[PDB]
């Protein structure tokens, strides 16, 4: 929900509807059936056509939106989409750079926002952005950045600068009081060992998840970040709890329990 | 005094007045007495009963005070306590979050403040926190900041985010001015190996010593920040001669990381 | 050119005048002749006429004049030298901590600035000193800000913490739109494995080169940014998107095109 840890978010092209069932199939915590990057420009009309057509056909289908920005003419189009079909239950703002654009967004839309930081500019004004009202959680375009930054994508240089923009997400979630942020794409879809890695670094610093860009992401990413045996014997027992094993019930402990059952995939 | 190298500051519950002592006797560069974490709520009236019957049972004892945080609701006596008190050197602010509980907190006591930094909100305000009249110096709590973060505690990961928290603590000292600042608790009291990384970790980014939590880590923090014979050869003569003042004041460092102060 | 990649920026001190030819033939792509710290204090003097009569006597020679900081009484000596040659065509800013220290230097001199970042004071006012009016681009003093900030040089908390204020840089260098800066000094002129690592270190984090103190460092660095043969091929091909055509641009200027 607006709260809970969200431990996948797998895009989906909107030129491709066939693959939007084949998402939703693989277990991903949420589903992004993107209109923006993926989709050349001269297939956007037709992929907006081909999103609506899914969401008529299949309204219990729950997925986010990854829109066009302000600057692209098609905005209003994907805004009112997104206000329009209660399957769609958030919406991926791209190359954020500002409050404003984020408000126009929740407000056009009334679905919670998710900023997408992919800019230095962006990374720049993560305070106002993170704060902005209809926010639900920040993820940054890692791809995106770096080449805004002119870094070497995978060296060890370049993801001690991403670092920053890691922990700028971090620090902006804890101060605006947002939902689990995710860690940006692994574009390695073969290199599954290397998934893993990138999973459990983005865990240890506090990330919820990750975005993805295949089914076969998901499993790995689910497998890295799922408690131990143990801690969700125990989580489990703190949650219906009060002295559990010697500590007491408080805030605290269910957060703590509350979060491993949410890394288990157990929430809600 | 309000200037040198402290390199060890270590914690002492005031639930427990008897180990008060041995912290003493420690050969500790400052002992906290601490009315705050080590401190179950039910016993923080009692606790803070325990300090002040040792601080006038031992006039001669000179502490520093681990103060609840601003919104609890013994603050305005934890803060009297520390006025009261000549024995009572300065006071640690746990969970500092504005410059305002650092003005608070100096006006009510008249004594130095040494902030701690242990959650986002204290990062993104530490600007401010650390230009604020009435700092000594800044100190890191990791494990809070982690707890705060939802950090995996010893990950590298981790390691890299606290990184940045250090960071920022390390800018701040030398902008604001202040003394030099301690690094957080290693709590591995049983792993001097590990204790002895972390205090040649963090005076290699410029803290000047450590909070610890148990007599035992003195010694390996002290031997760990002291120079090399080199060094304090060097120094000495700086200083017997007191060479421009950045180099003069590196001189004293030397000097008071060996406890020459 | 004032937006191009600078791979190698090789210092020569005033005071070895006849060493600055042998640096203008080194292959470095900028020389900075130095009146600051490589001179001591009571030959600042003698040293500033070497390099006076030396752009005088060699006027196609081009050079970057490293002047004394702000504070120091040969400041406006040193601009005016460099307001005065053609010859010189840039200054570095050492310990730059303000706007104004930048617009003086700027405005005095005529020709553009390089602000070095050496202490805590001016990595808080970068984003002031980076927007500054004459800034071309900056250049990290890793060696004077370790001081600044007690760092034990040559430590991994050390270099930890350089890291962070090489981020100050690289990302005020996008937000200001200046030219790619240029990361430290390395030292340790006898390692080349060293070398070959901090420069390529570098590169993966967005600098265009490094500062140098000796002849035998511009060939490692030059061969360490140079880019792979696929890269070429496409950077040549879209030079006979905009963004694109920045990063074509880029890698031919780390080939030495």
């Amino acid at each position: 929900m607006n709260r809970q840890i969200v431990r996948s978010a797998l895009f989906v092209p909107a030129t491709r509807p066939e693959r939007i069932p084949k998402a939703l199939a693989s277990g991903a915590d949420r589903v992004i059936v993107d209109l923006e990057d993926a989709v050349e420009e001269g297939l956007k009309v037709e992929a907006r056509a081909n999103l609506r057509r899914f969401l008529v056909d299949t309204p219990e289908a729950r997925v986010l939106v990854r829109i066009n920005a302000a600057e692209h003419p098609g905005h209003a189009d994907d805004l009112a989409l997104c206000r329009d079909h209660a399957g769609v239950i958030g919406l991926l703002l791209p190359k954020v750079e500002s409050a404003a654009q984020v408000r126009h967004a929740a407000v056009a839309s009334g679905k919670p926002v998710w900023p997408i930081v992919e800019s230095a500019r962006g990374l720049a004004a993560l305070g106002e952005i993170a704060a902005a009202a209809g926010v639900e959680r920040l993820s940054f375009g890692s791809l995106d950045l770096a080449l805004d930054l002119d870094l070497n994508s995978g060296s060890n240089a370049a993801e001690q600068i991403l670092g920053h923009a890691r922990y700028a997400l971090l620090l902006q979630t804890r101060l605006a009081g947002l939902a689990p942020p995710l860690d940006g794409v692994y574009p390695a879809i073969q290199n599954r060992a290397g998934l893993v890695e990138a999973v459990r670094f983005a865990r240890d610093m506090g990330f919820g998840g990750l975005l993805c860009i295949h089914p076969s992401q998901v499993e790995p990413i689910h497998q890295t970040l799922m408690p131990s045996p143990a801690e969700l014997e125990w989580a489990r027992r703190v949650a219906e709890a009060f002295v559990v094993d010697g500590e007491m019930v408080d805030a605290p402990v269910l957060g703590r329990a509350r979060r491993l059952l949410e890394r288990a995939g157990e929430g809600g």
